[PDB]
């Protein structure tokens, strides 16, 4: 154990509606020096039953130094199939589940390390559940196949400050750059976020009337193709605080009134996988 706090282990959710092609599960915790293995599992049941089918059975063992799939239906286990663990006992995990018609995509600290394919319809995946040497602290699932170039009106209030807007997206392999603009109702841009690779750096600008501003680089960018991130949008007062992977990476101070940051805006090369305003 460790603290009482947010989801407790044994760990169970039943999920609202079944889990989809394009939804990702993304599970983040805490393990002890004397962690010695936990679970992750796509369950199915009706509410409480459980010890039915399991489409998808996760198992990271910290003895064995390795992580295990299988799955479990008609009362038996079919065969495992293993990926080394890259972690030691100690240390946080983070593991995302992200469900496609053909297989689960499994990510470790935002690498994709397997491509399990469905044995057993992803359909009967009713609830998901943790249990284990781990401490849970972060729990999330939801997100769809967003299409690139995307756009979208953002809540009534938008983004204002006290308010974040968060994305998950991943970066295409052989992608040159690509951009997220918070915009304005008229169309001015309040802030553009354009990493770009070939240039190795994150270029941040706003777009007043049709011009562009002085443009802000200087970070190193902690961004790698192929490998996923989450960014956070952190809008206050003074100037929007970006965090790139739980790090402040910049800060970008308001050349637009905060306030009605209505529109959004994602283009270039990179796929999106999450979107949330907190
Ligand atoms: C407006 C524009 O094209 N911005 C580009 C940026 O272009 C600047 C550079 O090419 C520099 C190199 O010295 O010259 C600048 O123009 C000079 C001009 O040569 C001089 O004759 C004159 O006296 O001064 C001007 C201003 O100093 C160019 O403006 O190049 C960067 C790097 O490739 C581009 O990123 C930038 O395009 C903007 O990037 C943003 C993201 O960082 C957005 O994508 C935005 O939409 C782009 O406009």
């Amino acid at each position: 154990m460790a603290t009482e706090t947010n989801y407790p282990v044994p760990y169970r959710s039943k999920l609202t509606e079944p889990f989809e092609p394009g939804q990702t599960l993304i599970i983040k915790g805490k393990t002890a020096e004397d962690s010695v293995r936990f679970t992750i599992n796509l369950h199915n049941t009706s509410a409480d039953f459980s010890g039915n089918d399991v489409p998808l059975h996760i198992s990271v063992r910290f003895d064995e130094g390795k992580i295990v799939f299988n799955t479990f239906s008609k009362g038996e286990w079919g065969k495992e199939e293993r990926k080394s663990n890259p972690y030691k006992k100690g240390d946080d995990i983070d593991i995302r589940i992200r469900a496609h018609d053909s297989k689960f995509s499994i990510s470790v600290d935002q690498k994709e390390v397997k491509e399990y394919e469905h044995r057993v319809p992803l359909s009967s995946v009713t609830h998901f559940s943790v249990d284990g040497d781990i401490l849970i602290t972060y729990i999330h699932w939801g997100g769809k196949y967003y299409p690139v170039p995307y756009e979208s009106g953002l809540a009534g209030d938008g983004l204002a400050p006290g308010k974040s807007l968060l994305i998950f997206a991943t970066p295409e392999k052989k992608g040159k750059r690509f951009h997220i603009n918070l915009l304005k109702k008229n169309g001015d841009i309040a802030l553009h976020f354009n990493p770009r690779f070939d240039e190795k750096a994150i270029v941040r600008n706003s777009l007043i009337s049709g011009e562009w501003g002085n443009e802000e680089r200087e970070g190193k960018n902690p961004l790698e193709k192929g490998i996923g991130c989450d960014l956070e949008f952190r809008n206050e007062e003074y100037a929007f605080q970006i965090y790139v992977d739980g790090e402040r990476f910049a800060t970008y101070a308001h050349r637009l009134d905060p306030h009605d940051i209505n529109g959004l805006q994602i283009g270039g090369d990179v796929e999106v996988t999450g979107i949330q305003m907190v």
